């Protein structure tokens, strides 16, 4: 019937495959780069971390419910009075595999099908047939392909999909990515559309893309940080706040040096100011995954990364019959997508309140004779798989969602394996090193095309530039967090206060809020293994000292959630 879209090789071991949490996971994380290639349902850096927070929600307890565990406990319980966190009881079902696919399927197939219930009314409606249709095929193909094979007619199977149905009800936020009542309001500091996609025409009938285009200014996502639901966090979070504004804005030498770190950093590979390395330059776009087609977002990429991690700590050397590697995995998942879920939440939310610029408006429209370049260009975020031109993701600078999407995901990890791969203070560089790590932006086969991307066909047979294939080993999930954070500032698209602290992260000079610069002007960082998140401070609107930037969120959201041993969100604390 349709013809099904040609997906490259994952660089991945296939015998991870083999254990069905990794298969699940691998089927989440397809959905994930083909709802970015076909213009799917859950789209953009939250809603796609949401939705796989949501799906090892699902396996966590469909699992924990047949094989009880020890320490910790289910997410939500089987005698609790309110039935919206009622959990399903298996009485007799006693096969995981059964019950685990059967919460997988449920929740990946309402999260991805086609919405005939009626309630389609343009939450993120404009989706073509097409798009379900491909989206139906990984679906129906991963069945097939599901180690032990699904046994739909299983109780352990209908178990399991009273536990995703649960977790549907409870977590799903159909309208969270409107955009529906926000307009950008001008003036210095403040997010306005990039000027290098000041609009972009899109089809008015997506099932006909030949056809009529409209204007269209994208917004990713302004109400939604506020309203959604929280999974596991037990408070709110804040930022302080950005250098230039309210009781941060006399932080102007602070702001200039910024300017000037962005410029060197960030800008086109040809430009004269540009001062960033070629190795830099293979940092900021190793770390993208900017939504990309066939490669999809930053939850997808964090995700690969920690699936190699699990793997190679892994207690038993069976990855397709020990319940002990089952239990690992269900586990470390379950905490790390619902950190990711939840930061991307928090990063959301602080983005929209300040409606802080991007770097490229910031250098452009400065004002100032002798800082801004009203001609400058950024190395942009990669539009990979297409022939368009790098672009400026379309929300807000301050924080950094990859900086806090990083933030949480690796000190979730940490605070996982600390004294079982080594010991550590939770708050110092561990120990957890990784080899053989590619990225889909650099892995010599997705490329910079000279023509649209043709779906019928594999990347390889399509002209274009190819990405050079690099591989790389990192010491430490202490790298990990660090590289991701200052890739965008290598990217361009984020200020370096977006990350974390200026004074965390880079070497000082005498001058104050200045910060040192080699031979040819380029930027010099801290030493990984000398970096602490301690530079706090303070909000207009709120007492007390608060982290500045992405990883020392994504930090804080991460501790509370574990500290708190993965528990839901008290009702009494969600949005009204």
């Amino acid at each position: 019937s349709v013809t099904p879209i040609p997906l490259p090789k994952i660089d991945e071991p296939e015998e991870y495959n083999t254990n069905y949490i990794l298969f699940w996971n691998h089927v989440g994380l397809e959905l994930n780069r083909v709802t970015h290639t076909v213009g799917g349902p859950l789209t953009g850096p939250p809603l796609s971390a949401r939705a796989l927070g949501m799906l090892h929600l699902a396996i966590h307890d469909a699992y924990f419910s047949i094989c009880p565990p020890t320490d910790f406990t289910t997410f939500l319980s089987p005698d609790t009075e309110n039935a919206a966190y009622r959990l399903p009881s298996p009485n007799g079902a006693n096969d995981a595999r059964q019950a685990v696919a059967g919460a997988a399927l449920k929740m990946l197939s309402s999260l991805y099908m086609k919405p005939v219930e009626q309630p389609n009314p343009n939450p993120g409606a404009n989706i073509s047939d097409n798009a379900y249709a491909q989206l139906g095929l990984v679906l129906d193909r991963s069945v097939l392909e599901a180690p032990g094979g699904v046994d739909r007619e299983s109780a352990s199977f209908m178990f399991g999909e009273d536990v995703a149905d649960v977790f549907f009800a409870l977590l799903n936020d159909p309208r969270g990515a409107s955009q529906e009542g926000y307009h950008p309001t001008p003036g210095r500091y403040k997010f306005d559309d990039e000027p290098t996609h000041p609009v972009v025409l899109i089809p008015v009938d997506p099932n006909n893309p030949n056809g009529p285009k409209m204007p269209f200014r994208q917004y990713h996502a302004p109400f939604y940080g506020k309203t959604t639901k929280r999974f596991a966090t037990q408070s709110e979070h804040f930022l302080a706040d950005p250098p230039g504004l309210r009781s941060n804005a006399d932080e102007t030498a602070e702001y200039d040096d910024a300017v000037r770190v962005a410029i060197a950093m960030g800008g086109a590979q040809a430009l004269n100011s540009t001062k960033r390395s070629p190795w830099q330059t293979a940092q900021g776009l190793y770390w993208a995954y900017d939504g990309s087609n066939l490669i999809g977002t930053p939850p997808r990429f964090y995700n690969q990364i920690v699936r190699r991690i699990a793997v190679t700590y892994k207690k038993e050397e069976d990855l397709a019959n020990s319940e002990v590697n089952n239990a690992d995995f269900a586990r470390l998942f379950a905490l790390v997508d619902v950190a990711c879920t939840d930061a991307g939440i928090f990063s959301w939310k602080e983005k929209w309140e300040f409606e802080f610029w991007r770097p490229l408006s910031g250098v452009r429209d400065d004002g100032r004779p002798d800082h801004g370049d009203p001609f400058w260009l950024t190395l942009g975020a990669p539009a990979t798989n297409t022939n368009d031109i790098p672009f400026k993701p379309p929300f807000p600078a301050y924080p950094s969602g990859h900086a806090t999407f990083g933030g949480a995901v690796f000190q979730m990890v940490r605070r996982y394996y600390n004294g079982r791969v080594g010991t550590w203070k939770d708050d110092e560089p561990d120990n957890i090193a990784i080899d053989m790590m590619i990225s889909e932006e650099l892995n010599g086969v997705n490329r910079d095309l000279r023509q649209p991307y043709d779906p019928t066909a594999p990347i390889e047979d399509q002209p274009g530039i190819v990405r050079t294939r690099i591989v790389r080993h990192f010491d430490s999930a202490w790298e990990l967090m660090f590289e991701n954070a200052i890739s965008r500032i290598f990217l361009g698209v984020h200020w370096r206060f977006d990350a974390a602290a200026a004074r965390d992260i880079l070497i000082p000079t005498t001058t104050k809020d200045v910060y040192a610069v080699d031979n040819n002007g380029a930027t010099v960082f801290q030493n990984v293994e000398d970096i602490r998140y301690t530079t706090r401070g303070t909000r207009e609107d709120e007492e007390g000292l608060f982290p500045i930037g992405g990883v020392p969120l994504g930090i804080e959201i991460a501790d509370e959630i574990f500290n708190n041993g993965l528990k839901p969100t008290p009702p009494e604390i969600q949005p009204m």
